[PDB]
């Protein structure tokens, strides 16, 4: 029998405002020979701007009601090779350098 | 028979604002032949602006009812294998310079 | 029978800011030949902003509901390989250097 | 029957603000042949600016409901492989260095 | 039957303000050939900011509820191997040095 009452006059809002930056992977990159390697980016992120709202309305006396609201995520992992390997690499930005010699004699 | 009674009158609310900063993994890389490695960057952040606003509105009297609300994040990892691996690597960014040399005899 | 009465006249609320910087893994890197590994950056922040905002409201009088709101993470990490090996490397951003040698023999 | 009877009249509520600074991992590394690591960077934080803002309302007289809210965060590391590990490397930022020499020989 | 009476008349409350510094992991490293390891920074941190707010309210007499809110963080570490170890390095800012050796006999 109880009563919730919930009366609003005159309201006056305004101005709401939420920003985020920009997410970016690999940008700008103007070097050669690298690596760069992004892996498994998740994102669960919210940007949200709420004026003068109101959530779920629920009225059920009595009621035994079973509600479940979940979220599951698994992305487990198991490496068992190299994600970034660099080997043998000569990387001369300047000029005018003579001889210059990288080797690699594996004898297996 | 209680009684929950909200009474709101001539509410003027304003300048409600929120900010996040950018989130870049990779960005603005000139350099060459370096080995950059993001790994699994999660994000569960939330920017919220609320201006006048409400939650649920629960009547449940002698419910009983039950109500799971659960996240479940299972990511685990298990490495067998070098991540960032870089050898025989020769990097002159001046000029001029004479015999440079790089050597890797094994002999297995 | 017990009455919750709460009542609001007149109220004149404003300049309500929230700020955050960025959260960059990798930016402005002019080098090279260097290894850079970010490993797992699991973020959960929130940046909110309230400005006369009431909660949830409950009405629930000999309710015996249950209510469960968990979050749960599992993101253990068992490495058996090296994350980041640099070797043999030459890095001379002078100029004019002469015989510059590295060498590595291994007779395994 | 007890009664929880709040007033607010004539509030005049201004200038909430709060900040934060940036969380960067690796930024602006002019430096070449270096290690950087950044091994499971995890944030809780919060920032939040409440103006005039109420939490949750309960009018609950004897109903034994059960709440729990919890967090749990599990992510336990047991490592068997070196995380950074650099050898025979040669820096010369300098220019005009003559018979700059590294050698390991490893007999195995 | 006991009664709970707040009133609030004619409030002004102004330069609510909150500030916190940067946690930056790495930056600003013009050095090469370093190993710089930033090994699991956890942060919990708060930065708020109440002007005239009030917290939950909470009418539950004889209520019998019980009311879990936990946080739980479990990150125990059991290192095996080497974090960071640096061996065999030539590092030579200055001009015009000769004749710098490096050497590393293991005959195991």
């Amino acid at each position: 029998g109880g009563k919730v009452q919930i009366i609003n006059k005159k309201l006056d809002l305004s101005n709401v405002q939420s920003k985020c930056g920009s997410k970016d992977n690999i940008k700008h990159v103007p070097g050669g020979g690298s690596v760069q390697i992004v892996y498994k980016p998740v994102d669960l992120s919210k940007v949200t701007s709420k004026c003068g709202s109101l959530g779920n309305i629920h009225h059920k006396p009595g009621g035994g009601q079973v509600e479940v609201k979940s979220e599951k995520l698994d992305f487990k992992d198991r490496v068992q090779s190299k994600i970034g390997s660099l080997d043998n690499i000569t990387h001369v930005p300047g000029g005018g350098n003579k001889k210059i010699e990288t080797h690699k004699l594996t004898f297996r």
